[PDB]
This record gives C-alpha cells, structure tokens and sequence, in this order.
DNA sequence: TGTGGAT
DNA sequence: GGTTATCCACA
DNA sequence: AACCGTATTAC
DNA sequence: GTAATAC
C-alpha cells in the first residue's frame, strides 16, 4: 500500500533498460506519459526515503519504499547483491530541482552506496537534470522550443529568433508535461544525466557517515565548517551528455544546499520578528490582501492559495497548517491568527479543512506588520520574480520570546518557550537604558516563561542558565487541586497542564496507570472539560493515600514534563544559541534600523508636500499671472518650462500646479496653507531630531514599546517555583 | 475505516441520552468540542448515506456507516428492533443549513422509516437547525450577539440603537465555534427542534417511496408537479423551541429544496452558453483575475481558492476536477484551460494536485466572455452578497453543442455529445436566415457529433431521431485497420476509441479475453501509445479470424459502444428536453440580447463622450468667464452648479469641464475634436441602427459568427456511417 | 459497469 | 499525495 | 475528509 | 514516541 507502484517496462532486455526513480507520484504520472515505454521503467517516490544509515535494520526491511525497490531491481540486497541478475543498466534519480529534490536524492545514494556498492562502483546510478528556465516567443507565431539551466545558459537565450518573449521558471517536475520531460530530462539523445562513481572509498565512507548517520556535532561541525551561510554558490555550468561525479562531491553538494536551506529558509525562525519564513508569508499576504481584524473573515482556502501561488512555493497542507497553529491559543501565546470554525482541541483533534474554515490576521499582528509600507525593512523578489517579499516584518513587539517558536532543522533545533507580553516588554525597556544590563537584573522584569497552557515553572536556576547559555532544563507541572466528595473520598482535579502535551493522551496514560494499578488507590479517571473550562478529575478510592498517587503520576507520566531550552535562531544569515541578551539587543537594533528608516521615509515625503505648499501659496499672489502664461503657452512641457524661466518655480512646483484640476481654484486660503506649512515644518524637525540623536530615537522606541504593553498586556499564565 | 468513528457519552441515561449525527466530521469535532458529554454522543457522517430503498440489501448490511448506527443505538434491525434497548431517547439529525444538508437528512429519514419505524413514530426522531445569520458587532465586551434562522428575524436584528453592525451570513456547521454551536442548536434550553412523526402511514409510505425508490418517473412527475423553477420558495417561519413536522412535508421539502437546487444550480448545463454553474465560475473567476491565454500560467490552488472564496461554496477537489476536466482535450473538443503539468492521461491517470499545476483560459474560453464588461448578460449577488457573478456567459460561439455536457441530476439526467465548431456555426447562420429550417435542411452543414477522440459513428436516423427529440441510441465504433505480420499473420491496429473510454481499462479487458479464450487467435494485446500517438496493437495468431475475433471485441468489449443522446438543458430555469432546433433558436436569442445590450452599452458610451466634447468646444468661446466662475464658486459641486444655471451645462458636461488640469487651457484645437464628433456621430448610427433593425442586428450576428468559425475552426475527427 | 459534480 | 465511501439517471 | 509513510533534533 | 514544517 504504502509504496509507489511499478510502470514496468514492455520488454525485459537487462542490457538497456532503464528504472527512473521519480520525487513523487504526480510527477510519476508526467514521467509515465512522456516516457518511451519499451527500456523506460517508473516507480514513483512518496516524499522523504527512510534513511537507511540512521534507522535501525528491521525498520529498513519493513520500509515497503525499500522493498519494493529490491524487489524491480531483481539483484538482492547489500550481501546477496549479483550485478548481472539486475534487469536495467542504469537507475537513475529524477527530483524536482528544489533543495528537497537534493535531500531525497542525499537519502538515495546512501542506501545504494551501502547496500548495492557494486551496482554504484559500476557506474549504474545516474541523476536526472530537469531545467529551471523555458523561453517562448511564439505561440501562433511558431513557437521557439528553448530551456535553460544555468543563468548563464539563460543569458544567451537573449538572441535566439525572437525576444520580448517569455520566461517560465520552473519549480517542480511537477509543472512539466510529458513532451518537456521527454526532451529535457528522459530522451537519451537530449537528455542531460550525471553518472555517480567512487574514486576513494574511504573520503566517501567518511562524507556519508557524519552527514547521513546519527551523530548530530561532526553533522553540525561539517556544515559549520563547510556551509557558506554568507554566500552564493555560483553554480556548475553543466557539462554536455553525461558527466562523471564523485558519490563524495555528491553528498557534499547536495546536503549542503538542503542543510543550508532548512536552516535558513524553513524550521528556525529569524531572531528579530521571530517567524520563520512560511509564518512571515501568511502573515505578508494576509496583510497584503487586507484581510485584517476589523474586516470581514475570509475562506482559509483563498487564503492559503494566494500565499502558494505569490510567496510559498510549498504544499497547502503545510501552509493551512501554520496557518492554524497561529489560530490556536494553546500553542501561541498571542495568537496571529483569528479563525472561525474548528482549529482544533487540546486533545488535538483534526482541525477542519480549509475548506470550511475562515479566518484574517489577528489586532496584535496588525502590529508586526506596522510601518511595512514605509520602507523599513528589505524586501527581496518572490520565488518566480513577479513580486516583492519582506526578508523580516518591522515587529512592533518581541515575538520571538512572547511567542516562542519550535522546530527542528539539519544540525540544529530550537524551543524557545512563551513569554508574557507586558514582562518581556519590561526587560527591553530597560535594556535601552541599559546596554549592559546583566540576566540577574533583567529576570527582575523577565523572571521565567508564561506558557498559554498556563501550569507550575519549576527551577529558577535553570532559566538563568538557558537565559544565559540559551540551554537548561526547567520543570513544568499541572495545577492541582483536592475535592472531597460522599463516602469522604478524595478527587485529584487538573485545571492546567504542560505545554506541548496532548489532553486525551494524558487522560489516556493516567488511566492506563490505573488499569495497570501501578500505585493503588485510583477508581476512575474522568475528562470533565466542557467548553468553558479545562477539569480531569482523578477519582481515588475510599482511603486512597492522596499525596502518593499524586507522586507517582507526576514521576511517571507527562502530569509533569521537563521543558528543555535549546535556543537558536537566525542572527546576521546565521544559526546561533541564544540568551535574552543577544535576543533583546537584536530586537532592540532591529526597531532601531525601522524607527529610523520609517522616520526618513515620514520626512522625505513631509519636504515634497512643503516645497509644493510653499509654491501653490506663491501661485495665489500671482494667480491671474499664472493662468494668462499657462493659456499662452503650447502644451504641457513648455508651460513648467514658462513658469521656471518667469517665476522660479522648482520641477516639483511646477508639475504640481501645471496639473491642479480647475476646481481647485475654489479653495484658495493662503492662511489654512500656512498653518500646513508650520505643521510640515514641525513634523520634519521631530523626525530630523530622531535621524539625529540616538537617544531621541531611543525614548520614541521606548514609548511606542509601552503603549502596545498598554494595549495589550495580560496577566502572567504559569506560576513560578524555584525548588527543583 | 470507512465510516463516522463513535464519540460516547459518559454516563449512560438512556431516559436523556442523545445521539448527534453530525454532517461530516470536521463538523463532527466541532460538535464534540461544543457538547455536553455527559448526556450527548456524537456519530459523525461521512456525506452520503447510503439510500435504503435503492440500495437493496446486503450491500445496506455491510454498509459500514450504517452498522456502525445500529450498533451505537444497541436496539436491532426494525423486526427484531426493540425501543427499550435504545441508548438514546433522541436521535437528533444536525446538518448544514445547506441544501445537501437537505439531502442527507431525507437519506437517513429512510433508514428510520425503513428500518426503525418505532424510534420515527414516537417522536425520537429530530432535526438539526442551524442558524443561517448572526448579527452584530460592539467591541469585546460586546452587546452586540444575536444570530438569526429566518429572514423575517433579519429585520428583527437592523434594529438595533447604534448604528450598522456587522453581520456573518452561515454557510454550515464548519464556520461555527463550538460556543455558537452550543448556545444555538445544541443547548436543549436554547436549541430549537423539528420533532419527526408519522402523521398517516399511507401518505408517507407513497411519498417516501416516489422520492427515493427505483422509478425515477413518478419522481421526475412529482417535481414537475410539485416544484416552482421559475419561482422563491421563502415562508416557513421561526416557532417556539420544539416544533413538529410530518416524515410527510420533511420529505417533501427537503427533497424538493434539494432536487429544485440540483437540476437547475449543479449538474445542468444552461441551454444558452452551454455551462454547469462551476464551468461558468472557473471561467469568470480566472478571467477576472486577468488568467488568460495571452497573460503567463499560474498556480492551481490560487484560482480554484479565488473560485471557492468568492464564487463557489463547494469543495475544492470539486471544483479543481472541473478546471481539469475543460483542459482534457480528450473530453472537450475545444478545451476551456490551458493547464501545464499532469493534467490526466486518456489511461485516467490522476492529474497532479492543484500544488502542482498551474493554468489559464485558452484563447477561446475568452470567446464565452466576450463583451461581459459591457452589461451583456443578467449577474446576480454572490453567495454572501460581497459580490457579483454572471448567470450566463456572452457565448460568443455555440458552447453547448461544441463541447457538450453530460451530467446526472434528481430525476433527470444530461448526455449531450461535442460537436464540431465551424458545422454547428454553418447551421446556426443558416437558422438565423431561415427560423423555420428543418432538421434535414439543418442536418445538411450538422450531420452528426464530432467527438474529440474521433472513432466512427453508425447510425444516420437515430443521429436524426436524437435532433429531433433529443434522445437516440447511436453507434461509435474504434476506428481499426489490418496490419501483415512476419510470415503470415495477421494484428488489428486500434489508432482511435469511443468518447468516455478510459484506454489502459479497455486494454485491460480485452487482455482478458485472451487469457480466458472466449474467443480464439490472440496472442498478445500491446499498447503502443505513446506521447505523440494513440496505437493498440492486438497480434493474431497464425490463421486466427480477423472478422470473428474482431466482431467479438466490438461486440463484449468497449471497443465499440452505443451513445445515448439524452439531451437535457435548463431554459426559463426549468428543465427541458431539447433537440437541435430549440438548442439553436434558443443561442440565436441570447446572441440577440447580447448583441442589442452590448450595443445599448456603447452607445451609451459614445453619447456621453460625444457631449462632453460639445461641452468642450463651447467651453473655448467662454473660457475667461468659466476660469473667473470658478474661482468664485464656494467648492467643486457649487462651481458646477454655477456652470449649468450660467450656461446651460448637463451634469456631465460640467462635470468633466470642473476636473479638466490647468495645462489643458494650453490647448485651443477645435478641430481634432471635431473629426472626433464625427467619428462618434457615425459609431452612434451604426449602433442605433443595430438596436432599431431586425436584420441589421442578425447580419452582425452572423459576420461575428462566421469571424469565430474562420479563426477557430478544424477538421471533423469522427467519421460517419448510416445504418450497420 | 461507469459517467461527473457533490458530500 | 494516494486510498477509501456515498448520491443521482441511465444504458 | 480520515489515514497512512518519511527526514530532521532532542529529550 | 512527540514536537512542526516539509515531501
Ligand atoms: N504520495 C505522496 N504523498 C506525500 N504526502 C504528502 C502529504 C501532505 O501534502 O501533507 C501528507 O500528509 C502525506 C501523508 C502520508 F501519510 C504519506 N504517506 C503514507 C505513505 O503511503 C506515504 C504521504 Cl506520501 C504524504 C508526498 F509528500 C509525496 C508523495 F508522492
Ligand atoms: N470524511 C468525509 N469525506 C468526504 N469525501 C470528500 C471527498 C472530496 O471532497 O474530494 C472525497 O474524495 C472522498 C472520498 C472518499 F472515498 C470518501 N469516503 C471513503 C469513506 O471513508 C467515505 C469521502 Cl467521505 C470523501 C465527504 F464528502 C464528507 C466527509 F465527512
Ligand atoms: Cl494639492
Ligand atoms: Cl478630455
Ligand atoms: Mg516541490
Ligand atoms: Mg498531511
Ligand atoms: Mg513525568
Ligand atoms: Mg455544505
Ligand atoms: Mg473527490
Ligand atoms: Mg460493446
């Protein structure tokens, strides 16, 4: 079932035959159409290949992916494995050509390169080169087939027969249809492959060993040592027909590209706003479409599709995913999201599809999003260059710590917990007034995470070190309570409990303790949750020692879980272990780069209006003088140039009034102008005062800061304890 | 698997109990996050349940949704059936305020009447109601809740001290929080019921039996008789919490608010443009959005999403089929969308999700447009009145023969074959010339269909039948040729098949024959089709039968089959049965009113223009006065004012004079605005001509018609054939 | 059997 | 990204 | 519309 | 034996 299903070949010829291994099975279906189908087999890849030099052996041998890859190749399998029993001569891997194209085939190679060497030393495996370019400039006038894979390829497609054309920039085998697969990427005579070789079995061991097996620092230390997170990687300029590659260069070249690109643009989030780039994007269109708080809610599917198809190139389960988790106020903190309709339980049940649901930007993520217009923050080009997309949100509050942010990339991981709006605020605050403040000061403002879950913070000591290091291990507990009940009997009543804990599978594993009756003294154990409020209710029997029971479920279920802050986020393009000092001066130079771009923007525009009031307040005196040249002069252009050489009007002046509609001339009181004039020259001196002194800067930073706590403060949600 | 999992309720009173069945179950944990758990469990449905006359049995019995709803309600199986055992002593039926919420309430009032009569005739049978409006808007705390069953509780919530505040307009359970599904159909305080009786078991054994059983004609006769097209159905009104109703009138209204809804606004196409509902909201939906033939592809998921958002409440796999299915020019004979990537296969290979796919209108798609901006054709409010769609499309060609409709409804069903584009068009402009034409004068430039897939059509008089009254059995037959072979042998060489055929099956199945030797001489069945070329070779045997053989697969095979017209259109709303006359009289209307509204629409256009530009020429001769006027004008609509009473100025006029930029009086040529009323003066004659003349009118109808043939036309691809 | 818009 | 059901009319 | 797999870090 | 963005 869980396999990709075989497209044989018509005729069995060893000798010839081929097996394409496809990233999925749509593009399976493309590459099933286009094939030639008398030497070209197909099996379909459903997403991420096991990884058969982490997982175990047993494991590897139930994969069905596996088996059935055993199976066509009809060789056998790593100690068994016969050369001339196998029924094609090449099996060759054909991804899309996006960077999870390049981690699957990474996963590939390593179990052929383990367990069918001879087949790899023999040069069997080849990889597909599906192009990133198409240009047309025809379609009724003939057509003019051209592709592309290199900028540089792309470049000389300039000339052909024919410009002012089209350029379509792929992202997936996926948008191709049979006639462009065969050409481009299956047809032998066109086609464009790599052959995969082993020029040292003991560089290329070791390459596969640390990237591939589950040793996480020597994987984190080749990509610190290896990745350049700073730079480009001006790409090879593909040779003709087949080319020759080290399985080591391979492994290399492709990992570093996934790596680099997960860690970057996919599980960690930027250490300013806090998002990682699927969020920013929901967040970015929603904004974009206006699909804000005070208007109307709007269908999820909409929603998800315009980001798809402007910013995410990703699947929409991914996106409506993200989407919903930013809804949910039992994983965010603040939530950005607003949604009608089911966006899930506690007990995590199935959020509905985005069919159903609806949904628009949340008030307070109004305010990450404040001041994008004014050029703030540095937007680069979406995916297929139509469109502009901010790299960072302006962020008017500390997202990364209120909200915290969760993920796992190659290398590295992060948790980050939540934090309590007003508290987080507080430290940063004091942090402008004080560069050097140190943690023991600032846990005066900041003293421990506020989950949304709410619960019992335990171990104040291990904050310090995860607010100092960015690592240490805290404890969190649920909120407990006694009730006495008839026959004198004592109940065990949960109202809040750990965050990232799932409520029906902790019912589930209290119960399975008492079934188990691995400390005596439960009789039944009850959800009572309505809509309203959160209850189990532990049920003991008639003397049931409370407080040891109470002790045992703590211990051993997840009653009470060990949080572990691992910190990390993208500084400076960067992956890097964070405490709240780097995280609080981050954000702190963050608004400062926005307060002081927005200010210049404000003003640049506040200088034109001036010029132009200070010129229309001229015209009034002059008026008739005005009209009498502007009707004696041709056409536009000589009028502006009449009213320079007569009455010194500016380029700007002088467009301006050239195009005043004649109703304007209704309202001309030279007095309301004046008092724009004064309110102009007001605005800039308080915005040249912010360009020019950082402190000015600073205390508008400040209480801009204190009005969105104002607005959106809310009491703290766990308790802190310190004994641990 | 397979069926709605069970959510039970904690404690067992059968006295109180109560079991929602839930439409669906995104609602399903909608309901459950909203409930009383204590007293309410939640079976969820997963859309259609099975009908219980049709289906006969053992197919009712293993339905695993419907064994999974006797085993929860522990009683048995009307018989053996017994309401003491019952868990619950309310079975209450929730369905969205939709109208396939109507169709699955009267799918499950079956099943109870048929299987469970005494739970129906006690009065433990209810209903659902949903609110359809919530009203109101007044910060956080609100004062400002109230939602709304009816319309005449709309007028109700208007009035309110304050002002216009919002108000949601529900479209299901799925837009719902479990708080509004709690407080408004949930809460035995405040829910409101329609409690199921048995009021007459002969007047709901006859209407239980028309509406659901095997006949389709006595159902087909009850809508005709029942159900008002052309005419609202708005009345029930809003009573006190519980409320009691007939399986009699249930069953009536809501399998004659579903049927009504059905046959006119899913499954058949309009008589006039040739378009079920969602063809026509893909079409206004990616033109709107500028995706067009002319303008680059574009993701799927974005224009089905726009389509669901704004134009279609329906699913998006729903709606992304039919975005596939006008791009399959397998099944259009002129496709609709141009869509890159895996589109399908004639195999029926799925396409590629809408992640992957990107598409836009084909060239002719725009031809169905054309001239909508021009209030050309009836729009109505969209299904949340933020927005307006059309009825019906221009049609600038034929649609509805070219590319056909085929179709399932509630009593009555639509089979209509594609035709060819320049042979429809030679009969449609011979018809305008000629009302009165017959069909064999019509049938000498439309002699039969021309299907996309080709293959041969037998059968000159049921062709001839069908044209007449819209139904008739013809023939098509693969097209076939003899190929030699090495050394005395024979293969039949299949290079076209029968519309609706999928290619890989009917390989399939002729295979089989083989294999069981039903017929003798086959060797060997190969698909030979590749990308450019359709090619089924079946090899014979040395001194097989080529005609036994042959005539054997036409005959059990699908190699040749039998289509049966079942024309069947929506004209003044209501269905209708229609051969090519009424088809083509009733294009040749619309084109009418088309053309005439189109030609109203820019007429009305040059007029203004033309006046304006009077307005302007005088303007010359005044124009110290009019500068001097509007200086002194207190404002813009004050100075327009002083325009007309002064000098005899239309608003329009005046208007356009008011708004004219300063660098305009630089200009003082009268005379290319003069050449510009002579030019509009003449556009005016040619167009009022066209609104006054019969003919004039149809002369322009048939050069535009004749304009679509030259530019879209291509070869016939079926052959025809007369009687074997 | 299977067509094609729906749940 | 495959997979699994139902309804509806008509061979 | 639920249900199934994988990579990735890290308890 | 789970988190959360990806195939
Ligand atoms: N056939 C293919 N499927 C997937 N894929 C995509 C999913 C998504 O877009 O969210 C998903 O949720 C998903 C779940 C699965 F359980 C799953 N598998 C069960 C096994 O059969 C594999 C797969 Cl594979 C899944 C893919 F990304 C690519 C595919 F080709
Ligand atoms: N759970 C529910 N699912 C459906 N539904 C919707 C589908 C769609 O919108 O494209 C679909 O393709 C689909 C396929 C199925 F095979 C299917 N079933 C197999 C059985 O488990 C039912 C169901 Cl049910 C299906 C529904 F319309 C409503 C639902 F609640
Ligand atoms: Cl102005
Ligand atoms: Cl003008
Ligand atoms: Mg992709
Ligand atoms: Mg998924
Ligand atoms: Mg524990
Ligand atoms: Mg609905
Ligand atoms: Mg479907
Ligand atoms: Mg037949």
């Amino acid at each position: 079932l869980l396999s990709g299903k075989l497209t044989p070949a018509q005729s069995k010829n060893p000798a010839k035959n081929e097996l394409y291994l496809v990233e999925g099975d749509s593009a399976g279906g493309s590459a099933k159409q286009g094939r030639d189908r008398k030497f070209q087999a197909i099996l379909p890849l459903r997403g991420k290949v096991i990884n058969t030099a982490k997982a175990k052996m047993a494991d590897i041998l139930k994969n069905e992916e596996i088996n059935t890859m055993i199976y066509t190749i009809g060789a056998g399998v790593g100690a068994d494995f016969s050369i001339e029993d196998a029924n094609y001569d090449k099996i060759i891997i054909m991804t899309d050509a996006d960077t999870d194209g390049a981690h699957i085939q990474t996963l590939l190679l390593t179990f052929f390169y383990r367990y069918m060497r001879p087949l790899v030393e023999a040069g069997h495996v080849y990889i597909a080169l599906p192009p990133l370019y198409k240009m047309s400039k025809g379609k009724g006038k003939k057509e003019e087939v051209a592709y592309a894979w290199t900028d540089g390829e792309l470049e000389e497609l300039r000339k052909q027969f024919g410009k002012g054309a089209t350029l379509q920039r792929y992202k997936g085998l996926g948008e191709m249809n049979a006639d462009q697969l065969w050409e481009t990427t299956m047809n032998p005579e066109t086609r464009t492959l790599i052959r995969v070789t082993i020029e040292d079995l003991a560089r290329a061991e070791r390459r596969v060993n640390v990237l591939m097996g589950d040793k996480v620092e020597p994987r984190r230390k080749w990509i610190e040592d290896n990745v350049k997170f700073t730079l480009e990687e001006a790409t090879v300029f593909h040779m003709s027909n087949i080319q020759n590659m080290s399985l080591e260069d391979i492994m290399g070249e492709r990992f570093g590209r996934y790596s680099k690109y997960i860690i970057q643009d996919r599980a960690l989030p930027d250490i300013r706003d806090g998002l990682k780039p699927v969020q920013r994007r929901i967040l970015y269109s929603m904004n974009k479409d206006s699909n804000t708080f005070d208007k109307s809610y709007r269908k999820s599917a909409k929603s998800v599709g315009n980001i798809m198809g402007n910013f995410h190139p990703h699947g929409d389960s991914s996106i409506y995913d993200a989407m919903v988790r930013m809804s949910q106020n039992w994983k965010n903190r603040e939530i950005l999201v607003e949604m009608h309709g089911n966006n899930g339980s506690m007990d995590g049940d199935p959020p509905a599809a985005m069919r159903y649901t609806e949904a628009r930007l949340s008030e307070i993520a109004g305010y990450l999003l404040q001041d994008i217009e004014k050029k703030t923050v540095p937007f680069a080009w979406n995916f297929d260059d139509t469109e502009k997309e901010p790299t960072v949100l302006p962020a008017a509050f500390p997202n990364l710590l209120v909200n915290g942010s969760t993920g796992i990339s190659a290398g590295y991981a992060t948790d980050i917990p939540p934090h309590n709006l007003a508290e987080v605020i507080d430290a940063a605050v004091y942090m402008i007034d004080h560069p050097t403040a140190k943690i023991d000061k600032l846990m005066e403002f900041l003293p421990g995470p506020d989950f949304p879950t709410g619960a019992i913070i335990q171990g104040r000591d291990e904050i310090k070190k995860a607010y100092e290091t960015g690592k240490g291990r805290v404890v969190v507990r649920s909120k407990t309570e006694i009730e006495k009940l008839k026959g004198g009997k004592e109940q065990i009543v949960i109202t809040e409990i750990p965050y990232e804990i799932n409520k029906a599978n902790l019912v589930k594993k209290i119960d399975d303790v008492r079934v188990n009756n691995k400390v005596a003294g439960i009789a039944e154990v009850r959800d009572e949750s309505d809509r309203d409020g959160l209850r189990i209710a532990i049920e003991l029997k008639k003397d049931a020692n409370t407080e040891l029971v109470l002790n045992y479920l703590f211990k051993y279920t997840d009653l009470q879980i060990n949080y572990n802050f691992n910190m990390v986020a993208i500084d400076n393009f960067t992956p890097r272990q964070v405490g709240i000092v780097p995280i609080l001066s981050s954000y702190i130079a963050h608004r400062r780069e926005v307060i002081l771009a927005r200010s210049r923007f404000d003003k640049e525009k506040a200088e034109k209006r001036l010029h132009i009031v200070e010129g229309l307040i001229r015209v009034i005196s002059i008026l008739d003088e005005v009209i009498a040249l502007i009707r004696a002069s041709e056409n536009k252009a000589d009028a502006k140039e009449n009213l320079k050489v007569s009455y010194d009007f500016t380029e700007e002046q002088a467009e301006a009034i050239v195009t005043l509609q004649l109703y304007r001339l209704t309202n001309t009181d030279v007095v309301v102008l004046q008092e724009e004039e004064a309110e102009l020259r007001e605005k800039i001196a308080m915005l040249a005062a912010i360009i020019g002194d950082e402190r000015t800067m600073y205390n508008l930073m400040k209480k801009e800061l204190r009005e969105v706590k104002k607005k959106f403060a809310t009491p703290r949600l766990s308790s802190l304890e310190d004994t641990a």
